[PDB]
């Protein structure tokens, strides 16, 4: 069991310590990758995986998933400010806390479970920092391969499957011909549902499937059919990748000078390219914290509702602090 990245023998123990709250929502991925050398994905991977057995399960040798994950960790690319692998480990982690929802218990096969976290894991590999709408207005390389649709998410489902061809590197090699066919199914599902262009759709049947759900006696969801679990697997990655306002204010607000510093990187780019300038991109017009607001207001709060309403009581606290969280980005609005 690798302890260490690095050099720094002090950092073995506090990464240990961070560690010990994998499974919770408090989590501090930030303190995770100062701690390992900038390996946060590799790193929590390696700490998701051993907690639910899964190396055991699925005949995982420690040194495929080991390679596996360090290659796929140096396909997020670092001077990215927010699509980078820390992010790409925070969703995994999330993921890893909502599968062990009260309401979700027994309810998913140990395939599904590897599935998500997987998915999590890949879900915004070799991303380039900018939208697929900027891809599509450039007439980018991946726009003309994918043909202007789920452009940058196509994208992350190639690269991380293409990774597994090389046999060193071929963490499912010993899941059946059957189970590795279901997996990627569930995978490209998941990846393809953190297209923000599919969220409003994604969030309709959402809704829709709340409002039929059957609660069992002991207080778990029924979630009989693929169709249903596989819904509530697309919601839940989409619900971790829209986690941050979610998490503590210390968190959140380091997420969102991650992004901006992203997303006004893109608005540099189109003004340096005679673009039209994406409005909330443009860092000489746009308000950091109107966009937070407007975001919690109509992207994120109705997801985390939904969600919430899903897995009664499970997420109440979840839901707290993120109308916490919107109301200190309000009050730093100095307008009423
Ligand atoms: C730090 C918290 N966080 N996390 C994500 C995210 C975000 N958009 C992403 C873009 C990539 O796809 C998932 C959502 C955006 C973001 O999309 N901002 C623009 C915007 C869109 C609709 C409404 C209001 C504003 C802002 N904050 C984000
Ligand atoms: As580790
Ligand atoms: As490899
Ligand atoms: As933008
Ligand atoms: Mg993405
Ligand atoms: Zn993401």
């Amino acid at each position: 069991s690798i302890s260490r990245f690095g050099v720094n023998t002090e950092n073995e123990d506090h990464l240990a310590k961070e560690l010990e709250d994998l499974n919770k929502w408090g989590l501090n991925i930030f303190n995770v990758a100062g701690y390992s050398h900038n390996r946060p994905l590799t790193c929590i991977m390696y700490a998701i995986f051993q907690e639910r057995d899964l190396l055991k399960t699925f005949r995982i040798s420690s040194d495929t998933f080991i390679t596996y994950m360090m290659t796929l960790e140096d396909h997020y690319h670092s001077d990215v400010a927010y699509h980078n692998s820390l992010h790409a480990a925070d969703v995994a982690q999330s993921t890893h806390v909502l599968l062990s929802t009260p309401a979700l218990d027994a309810v998913f096969t140990d395939l599904e479970i590897l599935a998500a976290i997987f998915a999590a894991a890949i879900h915004d590999v070799d991303h380039p920092g900018v939208s697929n709408q900027f891809l599509i207005n450039t007439n980018s390389e991946l726009a003309l391969m994918y043909n202007d649709e789920s452009v940058l998410e196509n994208h992350h489902l190639a690269v991380g499957f293409k990774l597994l061809q090389e046999e060193h590197c071929d963490i499912f090699m010993n899941l059946t011909k059957k189970q590795r066919q279901t997996l990627r199914k569930m995978v490209i599902d998941m990846v393809l549902a953190t297209d923000m262009s599919k969220h409003m759709s994604l969030l309709a049947d959402l809704k829709t499937m709340v409002e039929t759900k059957k609660v069992t006696s002991s207080g778990v969801l029924l979630l009989d059919n693929y169709t249903d679990r596989i819904q509530v697997l697309r919601n839940m990655v989409h619900c971790a990748d829209l986690s941050n306002p979610t998490k503590s204010l210390e968190l959140y607000r380091q997420w969102t000078d991650r992004i901006m510093e992203e997303f006004f990187q893109q608005g540099d780019k189109e003004r340096e390219r005679g673009m039209e300038i994406s409005p909330m991109c443009d860092k000489h017009t746009a308000s950091v914290e109107k966009s937070q607001v407007g975001f919690i207001d109509y992207i994120v709060h109705p997801l985390w509702e939904t969600w919430a309403d899903l897995v009664q009581p499970d997420a109440q606290d979840i839901l707290d602090t993120l109308e916490d969280n919107r109301n200190w980005y309000q009050a730093m609005i100095p307008q009423a």
